[PDB]
């Protein structure tokens, strides 16, 4: 990551095993995602603990537990700068059980019922 642009945040990921993980992500993005996608494959549907526990998904913004998965930008990152992070999963499994399970979030798409 060499060069940050004015749309990017240049993140450092650092997991609670000590690996620390930086590449340049969109501020829109939100840390927690980020986490396991740094870790090592991108997340599909939230991976969590097995039998629920969305708390073990949490960002530290240095010091400080900002939330579980509030985004770079809400975390106050000005663009352009190389900004540092600890992360930490508890229990964690990599990939839920592979769903991907996910909403459509896409217009388009979702079909409901119609009466007029």
């Amino acid at each position: 990551s060499s060069n940050v642009p004015a749309d990017m945040i240049n993140l450092r990921l650092i997991l609670v095993s000590g690996k620390t993980k930086e590449f340049l992500f969109s501020p829109n993005d939100s840390a927690s995602d980020i986490a396991k996608h740094v870790y090592d494959n991108w997340p599909m549907d939230w991976e969590e603990e097995q039998v629920s526990s969305p708390n073990i998904l949490r960002l530290i913004y240095q010091g400080r537990f900002l939330h579980g998965n509030v985004t770079l930008g809400a975390l106050k990152l000005p663009f352009g700068k190389t900004t540092v992070m600890h992360l930490v999963a508890r229990e964690t499994l990599p990939e839920p059980n592979s769903q991907g399970q996910r909403n459509r979030e896409k217009t388009g798409e979702s079909n409901c019922c119609v009466i007029l």
